[PDB]
DNA sequence: CTTTGTGTTTGGTGTGTTTGGGTGGTGGCCGTTTTCGTTGTTTTTTTCTGTCTCGTGCCTGGAATCC
């Protein structure tokens, strides 16, 4: 679990469809409406 | 067939008169109503008792989203 969390979070440090950090934020903070 | 005009008859009421009686102004007898003295009273004025009110010692007083 820690390994998976790090393997997912580390690539986020290097990054009209919403993509990248705002889209990952929508996904993890499960939103009732999206951009 | 049957309505009104009255023919005739009878009851209600407008006047007049005599009579009488239910009842109207005075009188004088009596216990009623009224006024004075007595008793309770209550509430308004005066009084007896503690918050306000103004001077001290000290020592605290001051940029979106989701739930």
């Amino acid at each position: 679990g820690v390994i998976a969390a790090q393997s997912i979070g580390e690539p986020a440090t290097q990054m009209n469809v919403t993509l990248g950090v705002p889209r990952l934020k929508e996904i993890l903070n499960v939103a009732k409406n999206i951009k």
